């Protein structure tokens, strides 16, 4: 469905292109334009020295990019990473040779150690904001009014802010498990034994219950967008739930200033709207059924 | 005689905007691969790309809009010591000052 | 000569289909399938008469193996504290003029 087009991201869904020799690509799920899915392109040299380099196409390539080409119209430089993040197939094979004392270049290559990244760190780890300030401001705003209600008023406050900052993942995982890096001395030979001499793509997906939890989270909490000086979009967009969290200078016409302050702080904390369904408890509904148009 | 609600009218973008600051600056969009083919430069000759290649990475239009809005609204940091603040009415619309 | 021993039905979600050829042999087993598997190499070697023959076993021994030992936990960096609940309960009871 359209609602979950965004769900195709690096952490939730993993696509891994493995060369069993030991090299791996670990293409992140994001940045794959929906216009063209995963489309690997290979540039190879066969002759005195043999090598293949397989890279994704239209990967991390902004639209309107122009790939340089010669008069032949061949794409010398493809759009995107273009071998900056690509799998390097080397050592198609090797067989013992009669000449003695001939050091196996495959042995030297196996001695060389490969290094491949596995996970991505997140920017917001070092700095994290805390919502206690909003609670303190709300308490001060209500108390300064000389309202005869007790402090139990603040008890009615709800704080999912800290919980949901806690739930955020520290490390995003490009691949389900770290790729093994060990090159056999023979080289590609082993793969030929089992007739798997070639790239293999494996897709890692979350379990159904985790997928349900992720869907519920995104449907209930919307999508983060730190727009500056931007009018909030029409609140009545989605059918059921339209979460919104504002922070700015605004005033609704014909509003008591203290009520305006309370509304300001409450919105800064984040308020979820449930659209009416003509039921006794519209607040409780099947969130998964949430659809785009109101 | 005003109550504590006075302090409630206070606004705190200070902490938010310290939060938004980036921990790591990225010189390149993705880390550069470091693997030298045994043949050497040979591979590049195969595709006739035997030479340096320059690639330019730019932010997406929406991120560029956000960055422009941030800088326009918040001015430019300058930890001048014992310096008179510059004329407040410099820019047409917004002149942030701290 | 080489052996690679991998677990079966490991980290393999149900309903997965292992690709196979017409022979019905399982070319690609479900799960990690050598991504996390033991690699038995160098079944043996005995000195050979030919002199000045560098022992490939020596070169392999020079190569350093790396194996993970422990897994980190996600919730290390961020941990929630229950003091907020205690404060809320205290405020709720106190505001009642009890």
């Amino acid at each position: 469905q359209d609602e979950l087009k965004h769900l195709v991201r690096n952490e939730y869904l993993t696509i891994e292109i493995y060369s069993w020799n030991g090299d791996s690509l670990l293409l992140d799920a994001g940045k794959i334009t929906e216009r063209t899915g995963v489309k690997l392109k290979t540039k190879s040299i066969i002759g005195y020295h043999n090598e293949v380099r397989i890279y994704p196409v239209d990967y991390n390539s902004a639209p309107n990019e122009k790939p340089i080409k010669a008069s032949d119209n061949s794409i010398l430089i493809d759009t995107g990473s273009f071998l900056n993040t690509a799998i390097t197939f080397d050592s198609f094979a090797e067989v013992p040779i009669l000449i003695d004392n001939g050091l196996l270049a495959q042995s030297q290559q196996a001695n060389k150690q490969k290094n491949a990244q596995s996970n991505l760190i997140s920017n917001r780890i070092n700095n994290v904001v805390n919502g206690n300030d909003l609670k303190s401001r709300f308490y001060d705003a209500v108390s300064i009014g000389s309202n005869l209600s007790p402090t139990a008023l603040f008890s009615k406050f709800n704080d999912e802010y800290n919980y949901y900052k806690e739930l955020r993942a520290e490390y995003k995982d490009l691949a389900l498990q770290p790729p093994t890096v060990t090159s056999s001395q023979m080289g590609n030979a082993f793969q030929i034994a089992n007739s798997i001499n070639g790239l293999t793509m494996k897709i890692g997906v979350p379990a159904p219950f985790d997928m349900d939890n992720i869907q519920r989270y995104y449907f209930m909490l919307g999508f983060e967008t730190n727009d500056q000086a931007g009018t909030p979009f029409p609140i009545d967009s989605w059918t059921v739930c339209n979460y919104l969290r504002m922070r700015g200078t605004y005033t609704i016409d014909g509003i008591d200033p203290m009520l305006l302050e309370q509304l300001k702080v409450l919105l800064e904390t984040g308020v979820r709207f449930w659209h009416n369904d003509g039921t006794n408890n519209p607040m409780a509904q099947n969130v998964f059924k949430n659809k785009f148009r109101k």
